[PDB]
């Protein structure tokens, strides 16, 4: 039997978002260690990948693994449905053919309770990630975004080339085309807007912008951004949280 | 001749927004005792109606009972036209084929006067209402609104259901079904977010979703909600205000 | 070779979006003494005009007179693309295919580099302007763009009527009719608030509605707009701002 019970339900909901847009219908598995979830676009281009401790809760329980698939853009049509200030509690038992979420408030004047019927998902999980990379950076999360954002206006495709203190984001487009050039520096006044890069290998990989753009959306989930590119591998861009991660892996070109 | 001066043309404005979704074309009627209105939609399934009383004026005058059926649309399109800063004046006068509004600003120094062409409306007029009804509640109007909006992603019927210190709304779909229950308590600290229920016989009764969509906009000209519920007659939904009300009633199914 | 350097980069934002929806494919002309720029849109009836002197810059530095013809669409697709608390810095050479625009922030911990490809544009400009008219007012930005989003609800034309001490903003369409007036006064309070009028003859001059929601755009350069009219000349709509300004031409009916 399942029963977790988030601190708020506002960090359930900025999770879902992180990902939302990039894959839909996610097969999350729940075990007594934490809850995990893996996922596949139809394209089969971008690998979502979730990882919630159970310090990420108030109040954790679980006796049987559970695997549980469910439509993104119906889970987060419900979790808009319960007051933001109000705890969310996720409820399931065993072979279910059903997940409950129950909405409570301080003083339990009101309780809400949405059954949600889930999906038949094929339970396919992926493990592809390695410990060294050929160069590994970590920069806030709303200026890679915002990076993003300014160059999918020209082109489709977006290029990050990384040396030696060096990283450089290139978009060539009809109307024109644009580069974004930052340098890692361990700024003492502000440890956060700090930009850090370790090179080992020179990169020079193009990606998409319609991927990039999806993948953006857990700039919510953290102020920084770490990224891992390999010419062999595909990148790998992570958000941390507490007890935590959001993990997407996308195929460069 | 009806000159009309409201204390601020705000209040006219949310008046009008409190159910321009619900009925278009409604046929105001004006004495000099205060100014009342009851429409019809095309569905004939949601009856509005509307009371303001002298007391939500600064200064009103009247001495002919006219009868002035007019859109709302175009009403609403008006109604922003004025500074909002500004005092808003109605005047009419024996048999009018136009309304005018008056906007004026306090020292004089703009004066907008703006002409609205009427309609020819049918003059009939329902009075339905008794003294008691098998249950009545009353509900802070945001947690009511966001009650329906939260339902209404999941199906297009919303049922209520009332047994003693217990309101229910259940809503089921495609998707899933959802539960909200709260039970009415008179908080000593705030009483404006305390519930209130008055238990004669208990209820039952499926609405639209649609309609109770377009009933909760009247949620911006009133803290609370009053609804009355009985087997028989339809749900009657009430926002009250500065000596005025607007008041849907709405037929169950 | 042009080696322009705004202060901040909103100020060259503000003015592209004071006459994007205006005209487009603006050909601006670049000298040593400052830059202007003169456009009329595919319907010939609105003739757009800028100028942007040496003062507005922190650092503006020119030797050759050069002639860019671009795409107001990009050119505002590309100005969202850089932080807003940088520095722009317009680039460009002798007989360009391309400009380049260039963001440095404050530290260069980042710099971003777009390049935009020009359009051939037919090099000719107009000179219309006389030093009197038959009546010249001047009034706050934002109630005249007020008062054009409100008349322009009603009719596709709008008609401003001058005489002496009233000005009156006309508009009749299908569902009525409504009309603005405002007087002159030199407020001692606040002089921001003042209408101004010069008065030499009488006008009554009838305007079209999309071309003057187009020009209210440049609200947002001042605070305060300069209208020339005469029976005679177009209509003369005229923004001012630091060391420059833009300037509306629109034909009457």
């Amino acid at each position: 039997m399942l029963e977790a019970k988030f601190e708020e339900a506002s960090l359930f909901k900025r999770i879902i978002d992180g990902f939302k847009d990039c894959v839909q219908l996610v097969n999350f598995q729940c075990k007594e260690d934490g809850i995990i979830a893996q996922a596949v676009d139809d394209s089969r281009v971008l690998l979502v990948s979730l990882e919630i401790g159970v310090e990420a809760f108030q109040e954790y329980r679980c006796d049987h693994p559970v695997t549980l698939g469910m439509d993104l853009t119906s889970l987060s049509k419900i979790l808009r449905c319960g007051n933001n200030t109000d705890t969310l509690t996720l409820i399931a038992d065993n072979t279910p053919d059903s997940i409950i979420l129950l909405f409570e408030d301080t003083k339990k004047d009101r309780i809400a309770e949405y059954s949600l019927k889930l999906m038949d998902i094929d339970a396919d999980f992926l493990k592809i990630e390695e410990l060294q990379y050929d160069s590994t950076l970590s920069l806030p999360s709303s200026e890679f975004s915002k990076i993003v954002r300014d160059l999918s206006q020209l082109s489709d495709s977006i290029n990050i080339m990384i040396t030696k203190e060096t990283i450089k984001f290139v978009a060539d487009g009809d109307i024109g085309s644009g580069s974004v050039i930052i340098k890692p520096f361990v700024d003492m006044e502000h440890p956060e807007t700090s930009i850090k890069l370790e090179m080992d290998q020179p990169v020079d990989l193009t990606f998409g912008a319609k991927y990039l753009l999806d993948i953006i959306k857990g700039s919510s989930l953290s102020d920084r951004v770490g990224i891992r590119l390999s010419s062999e591998a595909p990148a790998l861009f992570q958000f941390d949280l507490k007890s935590g991660f959001l993990q997407a892996a996308l195929a460069p070109k």
